[PDB]
């Protein structure tokens, strides 16, 4: 079986892509100006929304 | 038995023919331009193909 061949090398670089994105402001400001603000505290709902993408099992 | 003869001399020249043919580029180049190239290393598959012909037992 006389042959003539050409060889290629396939190099797959499986990088560990971990991508955590956020859809909120980087700076979260708490301004305490009222007495009710002090006594009851300040609450901001949904300040950050994290979307997660990952190659590997993550925590 | 009276005769008349003509003599021809046959000279056998058994030369030791060794023939190693190659079907690859003479220059094999390794270019380490990326980090993964450094870390995982560079591999080139089937860079050289050696075809062998020989009169005598060879190594």
């Amino acid at each position: 079986n006389l042959i003539s061949e050409q060889n290629v090398t396939v190099t797959m670089d499986l990088q560990p892509v971990l991508q955590l994105g956020m859809q909120g402001s980087e700076t979260v400001s708490f301004v305490f100006s009222q007495i009710s603000e002090y006594i009851g505290g300040l609450t901001q709902y949904g300040a950050v929304d994290l979307s997660v993408s990952s190659t590997v099992d993550w925590c």
